[PDB]
C-alpha cells in the first residue's frame, strides 16, 4: 500500500483528469484509508470497510477514467464493468473472477520486468552452447556478434465442450502439458531467441507467490467501477432490475468468491459506481445498497473550456498522440491556439445540434480533420504542418453545418 | 456453550435494542449446546428452531445474524430471495456456504502454522503439518454441526402469474429446512442441522401468507422495532468499534484528535432521522451517508491538520449539513 | 507488421475492389497506424489504440470485400460476425474464440507449407549420407537428382516434427490474434434504437468491453482484445450512427460513407479485378480445352441485366452478377465436355438470347435470378 | 479423388435412379464438374473458384433429397441433411458441419478397414501362431491348415487388452464426457481363454486400430470434407420474411459464414467450409427466393425449378428406378416362396390409386406410393409364408378390390393412406 496525502493524489490525477476536482478528492480520501487503515489495531482493521464512491453525472465527463488512473497510481487491479450485462445470463461473481484474472497478467508483467535482464543473459547463453560446444575468444566472440549484429536469421538447432465449458477445458489441457519444448529442434535465432526467454523467464519466477501476490491485490488493493448503475433502478422490468442489485449485494457487504487462482475475499475491494441518474434517482435504489456507497459526488459537465484545456493539457492527450504518431512518418504538426480553441468550439457545437456524447466527440471530430494528413503523412515526411483556425473550418465547418450529415460522420 | 444470558450480552456489544430478537438467536444457539449433551436417538430427533424476523428495514435484523454466527465461530452466508424468482439454483446456498467454511478453517490453520512450520521453513512445511484432507472433512463437520443461513426479504416471495413463481422459491427452499443432501465440490453437506434465520418487512404480505410446509420450519417468530432518535444517539458510541469510533481511530492515523460533542451527536442523529422522513426510509444505514458528508472536509486535510484538536459541537454539524437536509431533491443524490 | 505506405495499400485494394477510394483511404489509414505504433516508445504502445472504422453504405457495395482483401494483405486473422446473431442467446466472446481458432487454422497451413519444402529436403538430405558419406559437390548431385526423379516418408515425419512444434505454433498466433487480429462486424445499424430496443441496446453493451478492450479466455490461452481491429458496417437507413451508445461512438472514430455501384461499375466488376468472374469462367472451361471470350458488347448487356433485375425487384448489390451469369453460362457449362476443341463467341446477342426473355418476366426473374 | 465425369456422365448416372426432373440434373452436373475443373487450375485461381450452390424450388415428393443423395454417392461425398426449421429454436447452426465432420470420419474408416483388411488379417492369425509354435517348416503348416479348415473351435489362450467408469453429467455435457473416456483409455493386455472362432475376430479388431495412423486417418477425413464434402438445407423457404421474422432471418445470418466460407471447430480437428457444396431446397410456395437476405441469394447462383410429378411418372417409379418398393416387395416376398408379379394394368391403377389420394386429401407427392401400397399388400405380406409356392399376380382388378374401397372415403383415407 503506498502512503500518498489526499492532496498529494489530486496533483497527480491534475496530470491527466481535467477539472472535476470534487470527484478526485472522493477518491482521494478512499485511497487515502486503504493505508489508515493499514495503521490501526487487529480489531478495527476487520471492522473498517472500504467506503464505496457513487458518482453522479452525464456521460463522458471523466468518471471512468479518474477511476483507471486511481488503479494506475495505486497499483491495483482495475475492472469496469456494465450493469446492465447483468439484467439478461451471466452470473454477478464474473466481476471477481475477471477482476482476479487480470490481477494474475499485472503481477507477472510486474516481476518479468525485474527479471528480463537476467533471463535474456541465460536465454543467449544457451545459445552459444551450440555455436561454441563446451569464456576465452570464440564465446565472447560470438556473444558480441549475437547482440550488435542480426546473423539471428541464421538456422541454429537448439476438447469439444457447449460454450459453457471454454473456461473448464482450458484448464485440462494445461494439466496434460504438466504429466515438448525439451525435444532438440531446429529454429531461427530471432525465433529461438524469444523461445528461450519464455522458457527461462518461467523457471526463475514462482507460481506459488506470484499466484499468492495477486490475491493480496485483490483482496487489499482491489478496485472495481460498475458503469451505468442508474440503469437497474426501480421504475415488469423493475422486478429484474432490482434483482441485479440484490445479486450484486454480498459482493459490497463482504463475501467469498471461488476462481481458479484460489480463493478471494471481496471484503476490502473498493467500488466505484457511476451513472446519469436523469430518469431515476440515487434514493430509487435498494436501501441496503445505498449504506454500502456511502461516499457521493456529482461531477460538472464540461464546457468549451474544458475541451480546450483536454486537446493539450493531461499528458498523452490526443492531440500529443497525433503529433507523435505522425512524427513517425517524418511530419512535425503544430495546433495553434486558435487553431484548437475552434477544434473545441466544433464538438461543442455537434453535441449540443444532434445529441450530447461529452468529450467523446472530440475523437471523431479530430480523425476526421487529420484524415487528410494521416492518409498524406507518408509524404508529408520532413515538412511541418501547422493546424491553425483556417484549416480546421476548412475542413469541419462544411460538416458540423450539415445536421443529417453530423450524425453520420461526426 | 455460551449460556442464553451471556449471547444477549455480548450482542448487546455490537447491536443496540431489540432485545426481543436477542433472545430468539440465544435460544437457538444454546439448543447447539443441549443437543450435544442428548442420547443418540434424541439427537437426530431434534431439529433446530430456525427464526423468522419481521421488521422494518434497517433495523438490524441482518447485523444480530453476522455477529451470532461470528460469536459461535461459525459459517455464515446472506441470500436474497428474490435471486431465485428467475437463473442460479436454490442448492447455491449450501455450495457458498460451503466455500466460506473451508476458508475459515484454512485461516484458522494458517495462524496456527505460524510457528512449527515456520520452524522448519527457516530452518509447504505447513502442509506437511496441515493436511487437506482432514482440514476439507474438518469444514464439511463445521457446515453440519455449526451451519448457519440468512435469508432476507422472504416476504417478497409470498403470493396469479408471479404467484406461482415466487413460491415455487418456497418449495425450492423447503428441502433445505427440512434436511436433505447437496453435493458440493468440498464434499458431501448434509443441511439436516444447519440454522436457518429469515427476514422481512411483511408490509405487503403476511406469514400466513407462507406456504404451510415452511411455517412449521419456522417456529420461533420475533419482532423487531423501528428505531428512533434516542437510538440512533447510542448507535454512534455504545457500540464497540462504532462508525464515530472507527473514524476517530482513522483520523489519528494522520495525527488529528476528534472530539464528538454531546449537543452535537444528537443533532447527527436529528439529520438522519429527518432524511429518512424526508424521502426514504433507510433504516440506520442513513448514519453512514451523513457522516461521511459531514466529515469529508476533515478526512481531506487531516494531512495538514496533524497534531490538532477538532472539536465536532452541535454548531459544526448545523453548518455542513442543516444546508442539505433542507432541500428535499439534493438529500436523495448526496444521502 | 507490413511496412506498406497507405497509397500502397490503395493501390493493392484497387487489384480487388472497383471504386469505393474514400473506404479504401479509410482501412489504409488503419493498416498504416499498426506500423507507426511499433515506433513508437513503451508508454505510447499502450496508449495508442486502433482506429475503428464504422462503415455507411446499401448492401452489395463491397463494404465485406474491402474488409477480406485488407486482412489478407496484412496477413492478419479476419472474422465475420452478425450483428443480429446475438439478439439464451449466444455470448459475444464467441467472437474472438472463433477469431483465434480461425488463426490457428491460418497459422498452422502457412507453417505447414514452409515445413513441407524443408522436411523433404533434409529427408532426402539425410539420405544421400548413407549412399555418398562424406568426411556437396558432383557425387552428392548425381543421387540428388536420381532420387527425385528416379523410381522417406518416415523421415519427413521425423524432420517436420522439429520444424513445427505444436507448443510454438499456439503461442505464435495469439501474437497474430491480440496484435494482428480483424473483426468485421456485418448490419451493426439493426441494434440500433422499449422491448426490442431493450434487446438491441444489449447487444451493443455486451460488444462494448470488446473494443474497449478486455481479456477473453479461449481453449488456446488468454487473449487480450486491446489492439484489435474493428470494422462495423451498416446501412443506416433506419437509424443513424448517432442512435448507436455514446460509449460505442467514441470506439468508432473514423467514419466513411460508400456510394451506390452504377452499370459502368458493373462492367468494370467482371474483367478488371484479377481472377474476376469472368477470368474464373474463362479458366474453369478451360479445363474442358473450349475458349471463352466476351465482347464489349457482351460485358455491358451483362451488366445491363444484372442491374435491370435489381431495380425490378430487389437491389442485392453486386452479388446480381454472379447469378445472371451462372444462368447466361449453365448451357455452356453442360456441354463444355462436348464443346472440347470449339470456340463459342460470347456476343451482345448471345447474352440478350438468354436473358432478355428471363428478365422480361418479374415473376420469373425473383426464382431464377 | 475428385471424380473425372462428365455432366452428361453425371446426368446418365442419376437416371438409374432418379426418374424425370431433367433440369435438377443438369445443375447438380454442372456443380460436381466444376470440382475437377478447379483442380486443375494454378494456385491463384484454386482459392478465388468458389463452389456453385444451388437452389431446388418444387412441391414436397418430387425427388429433391434423392438428387442430392445419389449425387453424393456416386461422388463419394460426404452428406448431411438438416432442418433449417431446427435452428429457429436452441442448436447452433456450426452443428451441422460437426455432423458432416463426423459422418465423413466414419466413412473414411469403414473405407480404410475394407482397403486395409488384408495387412489386419495378417497380424492377427499371425498371433495365434504365437501360441500353437512358440519360438521353421512346422509352423507354415500350421497357418495353411487353419485358413482351409475349421479348427477355430479347438480352445486356445491369448492375450489381448483389457476403465469401467461412468460419469455422470447434465444433458449438455454429454458430448465432453465422452471426450475424457477417451483419454483414460489412451494412458495394457490381460490373459484369457476363448476360441479361435471367436478371437480371431476380436483380433483383427485389435490390429485393425493399430496398423493404421490416426493422423491419416483423420486429416484425409478433414481433406474429404473441405475438398469434396456436401450439405443438404430443406425447407429453407420456411426461414424466410414482424416477430418470427427476425428469429427466421436470425437463422439465414448464422447460415451466412458457412456459405461464404470460414472455420468450424469439430473434435476430429479444424475444418473450412469454403469448397464446401451446399445445396438448398424448398416449395416457395408461401415466400418466393427473392426474399432471403441479398448476401445469401448471391451465394446461391445455380437455380432449378424442379416439375411436379404426374400419373406418368408414378408408374414409372414403382417398376423404373433400382431397388425400387415394387422390385423390394417382390424380393421381401421371395424370402417366403411367394413369387408376386405386378401387371401393367396393375401399376396402372396404383398410380391412379395414389393420385386421387393427393387430389382429394393433400398433397405429399411420390411418399403417397408407400402408404398406399403397404395398404394394397398387407393381406398377402401377411399370409406371405402359407403362401409358399404359388404365383400371385397382382392385375388391375385386385387393386380396386383393396384400395376403391378406403380411397373413395376421403374422411378414411387421411387416416389409412
Ligand atoms: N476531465 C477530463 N480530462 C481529460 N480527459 C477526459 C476528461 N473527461 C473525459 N475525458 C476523456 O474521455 C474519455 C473517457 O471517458 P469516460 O471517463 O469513460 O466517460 P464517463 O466519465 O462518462 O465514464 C477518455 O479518453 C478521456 O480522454
Ligand atoms: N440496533 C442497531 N444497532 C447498531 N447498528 C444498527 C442497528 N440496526 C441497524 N444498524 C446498522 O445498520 C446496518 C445493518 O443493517 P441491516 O441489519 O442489514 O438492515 P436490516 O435489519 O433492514 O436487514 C449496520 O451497518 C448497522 O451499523
Ligand atoms: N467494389 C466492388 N468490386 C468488386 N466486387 C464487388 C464490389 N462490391 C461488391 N462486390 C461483390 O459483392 C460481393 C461482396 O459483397 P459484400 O461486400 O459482402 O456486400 P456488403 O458490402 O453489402 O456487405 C462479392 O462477391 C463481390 O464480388
Ligand atoms: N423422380 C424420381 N425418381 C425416382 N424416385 C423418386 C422420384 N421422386 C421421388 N421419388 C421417391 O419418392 C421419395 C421422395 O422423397 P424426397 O425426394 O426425399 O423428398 P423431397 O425431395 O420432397 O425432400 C424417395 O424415397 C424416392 O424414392
Ligand atoms: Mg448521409
Amino acid at each position: 500500500h503506498s502512503e500518498m496525502t489526499p492532496r498529494e493524489i489530486v496533483s497527480e490525477l491534475d496530470k491527466h483528469i481535467i477539472g472535476q476536482d470534487n470527484a478526485k478528492r472522493s477518491v482521494a480520501i478512499a485511497l487515502r484509508n486503504r493505508w489508515r487503515r493499514m495503521q490501526l489495531n487487529e480489531e478495527l482493521r476487520h471492522e473498517v470497510t472500504p467506503k464505496n464512491i457513487l458518482m453522479i453525472g452525464p456521460t463522458g465527463v471523466g468518471k471512468t477514467e479518474i477511476a483507471r488512473r486511481l488503479a494506475k497510481l495505486a497499483n491495483a487491479p482495475f475492472i469496469k464493468v456494465e450493469a446492465t450485462k447483468f439484467t439478461e445470463g451471466k452470473e454477478v461473481d464474473s466481476i471477481i473472477r475477471d477482476l482476479t484474472d487480470a490481477a494474475v497478467k499485472m503481477v507477472r508483467v510486474q516481476a518479468i520486468e525485474k527479471n528480463r535482464y537476467r533471463a535474456e543473459e541465460l536465454a543467449e547463453e544457451r545459445i552459444l552452447d551450440v555455436l561454441i560446444p563446451p569464456p576465452s575468444a570464440a564465446r565472447q566472440a560470438f556473444r558480441k556478434k549475437l547482440r550488435e549484429g542480426q546473423l539471428d536469421d541464421k538456422e541454429i538447432e537448439i476438447i469439444m465442450a457447449p460454450p459453457g465449458m471454454e473456461e473448464m477445458t482450458s484448464q485440462l489441457q494445461s494439466m496434460f502439458q504438466n504429466l515438448q519444448k525439451q525435444k532438440a529442434r531446429k529454429l531461427k535465432i530471432k525465433d529461438a531467441m524469444k523461445l528461450l526467454i519464455e522458457e527461462e523467464a518461467a523457471k526463475l519466477v514462482n507460481p506459488e507467490e506470484l499466484k499468492q501476490d495477486a490475491i493480496d491485490a485483490v483482496e487489499q488493493h482491489g478496485i472495481v467501477f460498475i458503469d451505468e448503475i442508474d440503469k437497474i433502478c426501480k421504475r415488469g422490468p423493475d422486478v429484474s432490475r432490482e434483482g441485479v442489485q440484490r445479486d450484486l449485494l454480498p459482493l459490497v457487504e463482504g463475501c467469498t468468491v471461488s476462481t481458479k487462482h484460489g480463493m478471494v475475499k471481496t471484503d476490502h475491494i473498493l467500488f466505484i459506481a457511476s451513472g446519469a441518474f436523469q430518469i431515476a434517482k440515487p434514493s430509487d435504489l435498494i436501501p441496503e445498497l445505498q449504506g454500502r456507497l456511502p461516499i457521493r459526488v456529482e461531477l460538472q459537465a464540461l464546457t468549451t473550456s474544458d475541451f480546450e484545456r483536454i486537446l493539450t493539457e493531461p499528458n498523452a492527450s490526443i492531440t500529443v498522440q497525433y503529433k507523435a504518431l505522425m512524427a513517425t512518418e517524418g511530419v512535425n504538426i503544430e495546433f495553434t491556439d486558435s487553431g484548437i480553441k475552434r477544434i473545441a468550439e466544433a464538438a461543442w457545437q455537434v453535441n449540443e445540434s444532434t445529441e450530447n456524447i461529452g468529450a467523446r466527440r472530440l475523437h471523431t471530430v479530430l480523425e476526421r480533420l487529420m484524415e487528410e494528413i494521416s492518409y498524406d503523412a507518408s509524404d508529408l515526411s520532413g515538412q511541418n504542418i501547422t493546424i491553425d483556425a483556417d484549416y480546421v473550418s476548412k475542413h469541419l465547418d462544411a460538416l458540423v453545418a450539415d445536421e443529417d450529415l453530423s450524425r453520420f460522420i461526426l
